[PDB]
């Protein structure tokens, strides 16, 4: 029963290998409200507890620390202006790799200044998705900087799967997995360790109303584009899969729901006030599906584990959520 | 894809409730040597450090312990010339339940000691088979006491299970397990737990070429009786399987493979020269498969459980076979 896949889980058990001793394993617990609320055993996943405050230095770490020497010399660029700059940046200094993140003129301040801090060379330049994107292509062809993508990448793909044989090492006899989607890399490298190992193990994709590519693709057949308007989301704010994500998903995740605005704030605050955790919208989607009622029939009398994939958020988005008549 | 079983996974959820905090899990290290030869990774489950030398306390403990108050108060009657006998007398002490052991005249003279040690009454009643079971009968009519199967029984069955809940536990990445059999209760309870969560980990049984009742039976098609003559592995010399057992095992055991005298032999020399345990012919009949050869288009470049049911081997046999030009 296999797969013919860009990913496999060799992929990922190199993977762990890589990140051994440099990148550690998250906290789990049990949720007493969210289970109550979901008459289930529900599991939070603290990947927002994870260095640089997402999963992201996951997959940036396998990627950077796979390559050759030579290719090592040749020095990395990245694009984002989010959580993938940070663990670039990061996974730059831990491996002695000098490296450049391309970061859109317009970037939150809070994660310039982070990826400042966590090293490597920071480029603003654009107010454009052609013109920022371009400078990373600039930066190929004149300096032959190795590009470090954000999820279309079968060993960043890998480097997130390491979730899920953490999750399978902390609890055996989980029936469900809950995870965000953006470009589609965290969900695939875990859908790969999760049904490579038990493929009874459901694994479940959530995204946002306003935007989610992957959903319209999962249940369209094929790649399209979807993006109404931004999102709360925002890690998970993405209009178009990636090639090597979409395949994998298709094959391999068991459904993609869909979650409000609302649903979103409702999740971070009841993260905060019930689980005393900060999360970023993105970080929070899962735990949206699992109170919208959409995943009733899946989580009653189960073990569900809900991905927080993030905790990256402004404290002065963290004030005014708090602050709401709630 | 459920089953219409005489037991389920929540049968074994109970046992491990009722055992928590009175039975505990045994260690699983690794091979070096079985690994080498197998070319795979090789894991053995220590039921031999187990309390009373056996895994049969776990079955016996979780019958005893889930009977009601009322019950509790008819006493508990076994039968047996072994480690059954063992796992009924503690759980009597550990339970506060008065308990007989019926054992046959001629039942090994270390067995009948350990089995008054642990507190209950032992009948030696019996040259004879007919005669040794005729006085569990007498005992029953006239006492009203509660007989305790050796393996046919939902809740002792229910109770060796939770050794497979410990396996995916301590190795969630685990292919194989091997499991010797007699009645059928041990590999009965493991399938039921192991395929319950994940179905791909495969089970498979092993028995002595000269005494395999459970092997025939699966190859056949039905329940028949078979037994050559006796065996070393004295634990699992068993012309007969028990009911419930059978209809879980064609159902749920992918293989099961027969090994000779001289190959247990071998398998309990390797143990104590290679691994420093010691083994009853009945524990080490996995590791005797192992080695055989049987096993080899499972094990190799897999991780693969052996149980090591029992230790329970008179000392006189330990020197005769650590002596022979070896
Ligand atoms: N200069 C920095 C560096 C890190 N951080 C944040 O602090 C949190 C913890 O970072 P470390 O894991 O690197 O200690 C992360 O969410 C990260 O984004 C920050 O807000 N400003
Ligand atoms: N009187 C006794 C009591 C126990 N034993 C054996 O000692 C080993 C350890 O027993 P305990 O777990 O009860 O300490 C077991 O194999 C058991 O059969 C024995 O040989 N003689
Ligand atoms: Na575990």
């Amino acid at each position: 029963i296999t797969y013919d896949l860009p990913v496999a889980i060799e992929d990922i058990l190199e993977a762990k290998k890589r990140l051994a001793g440099k990148i550690y394993k998250t906290g789990m617990p049990r949720s007493n409200y969210f289970s109550e609320r979901c008459k289930g055993e529900i599991f939070l996943k603290f990947e927002n507890m994870q260095r640089t405050g997402s999963f992201k230095i996951r997959g940036a770490f396998n990627k950077l620390s796979s390559l050759t020497e030579a290719e090592k010399r040749k020095g990395v660029v990245a694009c984002s202006a989010g959580n993938h700059a940070q663990g670039v940046s990061l996974s730059c200094a831990m491996l002695g790799i000098d490296g450049k993140v391309v970061m859109p003129k317009g970037a939150p301040k809070s994660k310039v200044a982070a990826t400042c801090d966590y090293s490597a060379e920071v480029v603003l330049h654009g107010d454009n998705f052609n013109d920022t994107i371009a400078k990373v292509s600039e930066i190929v062809e004149t300096e032959g900087r190795i590009f470090i993508p954000p999820y279309d990448d079968p060993k960043v793909i890998a480097g997130q799967g390491t979730i899920g044989l953490e999750i399978m090492e902390d609890l055996y006899d989980v029936d469900n997995v809950i995870v965000p989607i953006g470009g589609g890399g965290l969900i695939a490298g875990i859908a790969i360790a999760i049904k490579s190992i038990n493929p009874t193990i459901k694994v479940i994709g959530v995204q946002a109303e306003n935007v989610h590519g992957m959903a319209a693709s999962y249940y369209t057949g094929e790649i399209t584009t979807h993006r109404t308007t931004g999102t709360l989301a925002d890690g998970c704010d993405v209009s178009r899969p990636g090639n090597l994500t979409y395949e994998i998903v298709r094959e391999l995740v068991d459904d993609i729901v869909l979650v409000s605005e609302d649903e979103i704030r409702n999740s971070m605050i009841a993260l905060i006030q019930r689980n005393k955790v900060i999360t970023e919208g993105a970080g929070a989607l899962a735990c949206a599906a699992l109170l919208s009622g959409k995943l009733d029939s899946h989580i009653q009398n189960r073990k569900t584990v809900s991905i927080i994939s993030g905790g990256n958020i402004d404290l002065s988005r963290v004030s005014q959520i708090t602050g709401l008549v709630d």
